[PDB]
């Protein structure tokens, strides 16, 4: 038993990172056949992030100007194209460990898991969630640009996010492994507006389905709700409004504690209206939204 | 920016799990060098872990009723030993993916990242504290009994924990890999006490000192306090006593932040007598404590 924010296992993923550096700027590649990824800004200076003209930066450089470091060994660039914000290097080598893998974007409120990594060394493993305003609360320290987020099926992996930037609200932004960044953003040194960062309902959903299964139960209440009853309350505290395409993806949860999902909305809803009074669910002291209802069958063998 | 619960890449770890049989109960092995090492209940039956002597249960077991499977292939077992509750299966083939590693055992309120495992398979990682009274608070589901917890210092991975038991209360307890348990446990199934749970007092404190540095700073106050006074605080709210090497330890980050140990003691004091009001600490609405000094700082670059 027990429940825990759990990242898929990221050994996958090390055995595809690599140092790319143009001038001398340093950051992170993806290295997948006889193709490194990383953000195109890696061909920037800090005075170029200001204001770049990506197209003209890069007029200017040719394959030899981006060093490539798998560990301690040379990558031969033998080729270079700009797919949106994305720099694809073409190496005269495929990499003997790249995995099954596929290019996916994922949607709000779906999670991943992110392998931090500095100077093409993997730091660290952590699961995120995409917020429903794009972008996501990570721990991104200088150099960690180029980083990954992936999910694991079976022995497939799904990369689906690259680290680009740090608004200056402190959360972070980035892009697709086309290189098309999530939500409305730029990797370029402007102030930028994320909007409203709203709760992903469905999944604090879910993770109440889990703690109920865990035994934690106090929260259950006598009431029941309707989908736009509760949705009134939904827009009131800023969650993201619940469709019947959520209902049913939480079917089987439903299933297996036998509690409707309008019962349990209604729970949720006392929830929002009365606080926690200083209880905690799951050993959390608020409602968790980063946890989808697959991550939560995942680790309920029941369901 | 920013501050995530983060373990370290498994990739390292992954390479040594195996699958360890012995009758028809199934459980994860460590494949290092030449041994493979797995908890020594492979060998009970559910009605043997009531009351099970393991001696004469393994008695009766030879070098062939082991099988072991990395992956596909298998490992030939040519001996086997029982140290203290872990049973060390020499196998004829030296793991060739074995890492640079050492077998720890680590002091409560230190961290480790586990890599959870389910028939030999990977399947996540997360990071747990050991906590005071030496039980761990995990993601465990059946069949993951053997799967083991590490640290990793560049290259070098330390093993400090193989999992083992849940007690009746939901926690999780286990073995250094000489098999000798954390904590008064034994492995078998009957009611086991874990004492008083208390805080790991050093760990918010290093905690705090991230929210400050990554711009959290409302719970800062006006007060300083002695170490007695705040012991005698820390013992109300079952905190671990604060000693001078806890202070000690959390020297860089005092000068970092220019806030002297007992003035961030000061404000973790009127925490702890005035609740958080509704309000959060790096998102989270309680004090965490699984966080350790070093945790931190490899997560803040200024220190």
């Amino acid at each position: 038993s027990g429940f825990r924010k759990m990242a898929f296992p990221s050994g996958k993923v090390e055995g595809c990172m690599v140092q790319v550096t143009c001038g001398t700027t340093t950051l992170n590649g993806l290295w997948l056949d006889d193709v490194v990824y990383c953000p195109r800004h890696v061909i920037c200076t800090s005075e170029d992030m200001l204001n770049p003209n990506y197209e003209d930066l890069l007029i200017r450089k040719s394959n030899h100007n981006f060093l490539v470091q798998a560990g301690n060994v040379q990558l031969r660039v033998i080729g270079h194209s700009m797919q949106n914000c994305v720099l694809k290097l073409k190496v005269d080598t495929a990499n003997p460990k790249t995995p099954k893998y596929k290019f996916v974007r994922i949607q709000p409120g779906q999670t991943f898991s992110v392998l931090a990594c500095y100077n093409g060394s993997p730091s660290g493993v952590y699961q995120c969630a995409m917020r429903p305003n794009f972008t996501i609360k990570g721990s991104f320290l200088n150099g960690s640009c180029g980083s990954v987020g992936f999910n694991i099926d079976y022995d497939c992996v799904s990369f689906c996010y690259m680290h680009h930037m740090e608004l200056p609200t402190g959360v972070h932004a980035g892009t697709d492994l086309e290189g098309n960044f999530y939500g409305p953003f730029v990797d370029r040194q402007t102030a930028q507006a994320a909007g409203t960062d709203t709760t992903i309902t469905v999944n604090v959903l879910a993770w109440l389905y889990a703690a109920v299964i865990n035994g934690d139960r106090w929260f259950l209440n006598r009431f029941t709700t309707t989908l736009n009853d509760f949705n009134l309350v939904a827009m009131k505290y800023n969650y993201e409004p619940l469709t019947q395409d959520h209902v049913d993806i939480l079917g089987p949860l439903s299933a297996q504690t036998g509690i409707a999902v309008l019962d349990m909305c209604a729970s949720l809803k006392e929830l929002l209206q009365n606080g926690m009074n200083g209880r905690t669910i799951l050993g959390s002291a608020l409602l968790e939204d980063e946890f989808t209802p697959f991550d939560v069958v995942r680790q309920c063998p029941g369901v």
